[PDB]
């Protein structure tokens, strides 16, 4: 318990071959995901604003992200990586949003290289920071976080520059006080080992679903030196076609009959709640 | 339009036979909700709870439930109930609850006759206030209320007192200045018809699974008089095992292939969120 | 009864219109607002700068649509008294201004400014501001009136007096008008004989910002009124005051171990309870507690 | 000044090293900085205060995160311990636990809760409704059951106006039986009544000076000697700033202008110390002459 969450990321990337980071959109979700048996979660930018019903296009601010993450960090220890896209602003900003995160019980972040108005990863027509830039975001960030507090720089340089540019971009990034590396959409496993040896702190890969990426194992990826692999939007995509589902299923035959096999039951509801616990407490107090 | 949130769901539940409510736990799902075509949406005070990680047993206050509904109604102009459980405290709490969720753009809520540590619906070990009280909470309500905004008064009663009391309950409700009653877990569709007739003003009836209740149709439920049906959970429950699968998935296999199929595509949440009007006004302006 | 059937943005509209001129005064929190409403003000002003400064933060652009947004509701949930917001440069791009708008009109609020400085702000009234040039201002007019309802109100603020002198920064208030803007808000004009020959120029109401401590001498409303301009700003006046007051208490309490020296200096409890309609509740509490 | 130890040591130093600990209210960040700036070493988030700003009466219609929000935009703006009145708990045993979790997360050092019933009033009003000494033991379990251990439950004690000395004295004695680590001895009419209690309940005593209550205003000296180690003012700040605001509304209306209040406002320059602007300002013009 009295091991900071910065600790506890550190802590699982060190153990863990590789460490799955699986995103959450919610606290319930982070409770399922805990229950697997995942030794990190991650708060999706993308994820936040999706479910907002807004497009992934950095029209939401440290609000909208903290007050997401606020609610998953209150319902689990379990170390939290969350999205601060590029920092929300200038580097006054950027601490700000540094100090709220560690606030919020938050065990790292990351942050990347792409110009104010960004977009997904995989998406074509990304647009650059120069590398000094993105150093002077690093340099706000580090300036005003803890020790233990995980900041990961994210590089969208791959698909625009090219390796040899992307390498030298994350070495940068590291020598300016980065703690990991976020290497965003690298389209071939063979480039991760050359990537990770030269950068030498923990690599993310970004598995992610109808990308520019393959979907390799974890397995794989450990092999080519990679230390995390994160699936942001994975649970929450069949999520969406599940709840579309039932809304048809309700609308076409007036009853949800159809849908009943694909509900979770409310007795695994409560177990993952705990919620006996807690009423069993309350007919106790009743008498 | 340029008609009330309020007033909005007063159409929809004339206009429809019955009209069914489905529960939404964000705005995206009620996004989907309004695509498949439904003409009201819901707010569940359980939902709330639990997708923060916490029982259904009024930890809540308003501020959760706020919070979560003017999400929504910031996303979509379809009426929108919220459950706001006993009304979070006193007369003025009630006047705050009412005033604040008119504020979000909210279109009804259902407040109903419970003691403060409330529980599912479908529960055993409930307890209630008696009338007089409850009458006291509408009065609360009424007194600060738009015209149009739709107050719900929901009675528990059913299961303890039996369907006699609880008609007699709903009455005195619709006097004190309810708009419409909430029959919770009524076990039999035989009770729905006399019910309906006694109180005179729409009726929901709450379609939940895994509850007290068998699962009637719509049309089933509109013969027996019923005017609205809710779908409190029915999503998020899929929503749940959905993504419980692909954890276990992830976990097991070292990745996602199996799960793919049962995710959303990409384009399919373009679609939901018009990504696609965004994307290509943000190119226009990088070319410019 | 005008309060009770007007939308908040007709109810600033219809202010603009009746007072000569209307001052509007800032206020920091919703009991400001409510100090203001029993003096009699007919509108109040939300700062942008007082947003950041009473959370401890520079008036810096660091701010964001919640930080603003969520002491907007705390007024509005306390007083249908029309309230102007201050949003600084939007918040972002084009879908930030419009979702600034968007909120600002759901949390009740009666009409907002948004300026003409590059994203890193700066008080108005500070020198080494940086514009944007008028077509990128007309973007953000645009993407803030595509999304709008008629009655709300959007006051463009131009900060290029300083900068590019009287005659450029009537050229893009022209603009910013034809680009959808309801009214202009002048910002640190320095010379009253400025005001006549901006007014008469664009036409729509224009904003005088009356603030202590900048480039501008304070005149009076009726000189403002008669040079034609139609609203009168005073954004901290209270909130300056109500700092140097607090100072006094703790500095107080401080050096003499208690705050007798402070008392003659406080608000008495009644005139509280007075403001609050305190006693109406308390009253309703106990006749609850008589019957149970 | 060092940071690596926790919001509830750092108050519990402070209440040990002070001869009383002087806490003070401040309303929101902004006059935390003041106050810090003069020298208190610990601040007071009032119940009453945050319903007040909201334009609320001080009946319990407030509820966790209308306080909890008030806190988190102090405790980013400073390190200095904070105190915050959580009234009742906001609700039953799981909402207190809700509550204390909340607060420590939110850098919170203490938090104060009454023996009052649900829908309460302040302390210094006629007509108070206590829970039974059972109650609100159970209050306290709910809250210690989940609390750090440097984290300070203060339990707060209604009673004297309805109950007596004695009756309110075997209250608190309870209160710091079933866990509470410190007393709030609210609204005690007389300082002889102090050294009394302070002996009975053994731990740390709080003293509630407010204004225009049921109690004379002694000096921090005075309830020192009578043997309290903790005293508060809960609003002294913001009834003066009241005063002040109103002040200039009446001078902007009957004037036309705000010159007469003038000398009555903080400089421009005091307000850039107390924010450190200038070192920001500096900062972001030396950003400007490379573009
Ligand atoms: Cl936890
Ligand atoms: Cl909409
Ligand atoms: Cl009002
Ligand atoms: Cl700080
Ligand atoms: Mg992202
Ligand atoms: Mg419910
Ligand atoms: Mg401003
Ligand atoms: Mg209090």
């Amino acid at each position: 318990q009295s091991m900071s969450p910065g600790k506890l990321f550190r802590q699982a990337v060190a153990n863990e071959h590789p460490l799955q980071i699986v995103g959450a959109i919610n606290a319930y979700c982070a409770l399922l995901a805990e229950n697997v048996g995942f030794k990190a979660i991650y708060l999706s930018g993308g994820g936040v604003a999706n479910t907002l019903g807004l497009p992934d296009l950095g029209i939401t601010d440290l609000h909208d992200v903290l007050e997401d993450a606020r609610r998953i960090t209150a319902a689990t220890h379990l170390p939290l990586l969350v999205d601060i896209d590029t920092g929300f602003g200038g580097a006054f900003t950027i601490a700000r949003a540094i100090k709220e995160m560690e606030r919020a019980q938050v065990a790292a972040v990351h942050m990347e290289d792409q110009v104010a108005q960004k977009r997904c990863g995989h998406r074509p027509g990304k647009e650059l920071v120069n590398t000094n830039e993105m150093v002077d975001r690093i340099k706000a960030a580090v300036d005003v976080k803890s020790n233990d507090f995980v900041l990961i720089a994210r590089t969208d340089a791959y698909a625009v520059e090219g390796l040899k540019a992307t390498i030298d971009r994350a070495c940068t990034y590291v020598e300016a006080g980065a703690d990991m590396i976020f290497a965003e959409a690298l389209e071939n496993i063979n480039d991760y080992p050359t990537f990770c040896k030269a950068v030498k702190v923990p690599v993310l890969a970004n598995m992610t679903e109808f990308g520019k990426t393959p979907l390799y194992t974890a397995a794989q990826l450990a092999d080519h030196g990679v230390k995390m692999v994160l699936y942001p939007r994975s649970a929450d995509r069949a999520m969406s076609k599940a709840a579309l589902a039932v809304y048809e299923d309700i609308k076409k035959h007036g009853v949800q009959t159809a849908s009943l096999p694909f509900m979770q039951t409310r007795e695994a509801l409560y177990e993952v709640l705990n919620y006996h616990a807690y009423e069993d407490k309350l007919n106790q107090l009743f008498k």
